[PDB]
């Protein structure tokens, strides 16, 4: 037949509506699309403490990925924190996807330590970008589990600067707690050249982004890797709500290349 | 200068978040308002199985009441199912709201039973209306209780019809399972002309209105009756959604009304 099917993973404090300005685009183009919920975001009944590691956290998607057709590919789309994800998704079925795409996310890789990317950014990033955000421990002293949750503030300076009052409104009603998962992730080497390393990389820059600013967005381009490299000028973090159009053109273009 | 705190409270299977158009332009106008979400609806983490009356599943917005201090009065607003909802804050609270409004909201009165409007609703329009919704138990056959959800056929032609495409995916994501209550509103009165129905009462008719036809909500001023009756022509169900600014402009005019 013809036409093609994106899987978009929202970032963290965020769910599956974030897209749903994006998501009619890519439909009018004629193709399939999954605004998916990982665990303990958007409706999704499961509480946050009830994550233990990134794998709970991305339950939903590896269950999509499993549920692929013998012959039914698809365009991976990871936002924010989402590019985490994509990497569990990538190791388990690389042949599944097109290509992996990061829209202003953090982009791992089968080099470097699993929590690489999320520790130089943290260096880099004071702690005082995240303004009133909410990192709370529900572990224990052996068996530590941090929590973040978006405060208002740092939703409307960091994240939402460029775009409209409607679009704070919504997420500040439906942003939960989340997590970013450090003790995990520093403590493994969850993805391999051989299969996370055979996905093909897409990396979108957002100009504007104040949460991870195009200079660490670029930085990730220059040492970890890509095969090509696309740029959003005028969008914040959340590309998808200030500039829709602007994404979906990208979105179309990445896949009629590749494949 | 003077400031209205306007309470939207939203109607069945939504959330908080169906306010995020009207929201902004509320308090664009120097005024507070409050998106809030009832128990198993939005983020809430409650599921509908842990509700079985109208109350449990009100909580939420008795709770706000109840903070409420005297000197800080509120403006109700309802949407569909919503209204119902505001039955129970008004006739436990009715000297803390200045006005009680209806937005294409099931209005109940203060004599029948409580689940009048919403009986008399289910007659004057057949079950092909429901589309695809169901409308399954959870409970037991000597203690009956049924859960509501839209499909999304019934979302995007009985609701959403006059709305764009990016609204009729927001909902798809969002929209949780609910319930109309009508065990434990047929049981009892919870409303009474004392309390509840000395509260003022204004209604905003939305004439693209498919879930509750242009005709119902003419019906429950004819039957319930109101002190101001607003209307915003060629609005469908999803007022908010697809007419905020005339929504709002409404609302400014209720404030000193």
């Amino acid at each position: 037949k013809e036409g093609k099917h994106f899987v978009l993973v929202h970032g963290a404090c965020h769910g599956g509506w974030s897209w749903y300005k994006l998501k009619p685009l890519l439909e009018a183009a004629g193709h399939k699309v999954t605004a998916l919920d990982l665990a303990a975001s958007g409706t999704d009944l499961r509480k946050i403490e009830e994550l233990r590691t990134l794998y709970d956290y991305t339950l939903p998607l590896m269950e999509l990925m499993e549920s692929l057709s013998a012959d039914e590919k698809v365009i991976l789309v990871g936002h924010s924190l989402g590019g985490m994800n994509l990497g569990l998704a990538m190791e388990k079925y690389p042949q599944k996807i097109y290509a992996a795409v990061f829209l202003a996310a953090f982009m791992p890789d089968s080099v470097h330590n699993s929590s690489f990317v999320l520790e130089q950014y943290n260096e880099r990033t004071p702690a005082e970008n995240w303004l009133d955000t909410q990192f709370l421990p529900y572990g224990s002293p052996e068996e530590p589990l941090t929590s973040m949750f978006f405060g208002p503030k740092f939703l409307a300076h960091k994240l939402y600067q460029l775009c409209s009052p409607e679009d704070l409104a919504l997420a500040s009603s439906l942003v939960r707690p989340s997590s970013l998962f450090m003790e995990d992730l520093s403590k493994a080497k969850y993805f391999t050249d051989e299969r996370f390393g055979s996905v093909k990389r897409v990396y979108i820059v957002c100009t504007e982004d104040k949460g991870i600013p195009e200079e660490f967005q670029r930085w990730q381009i220059d040492n970890i890797g890509v095969t090509e490299a696309i740029e959003i000028k005028g969008a914040d973090h959340m590309a998808m709500l200030c500039e829709p159009q602007k994404l979906c053109a990208s979105l179309l273009e990445i896949a009629h290349k590749y494949n």
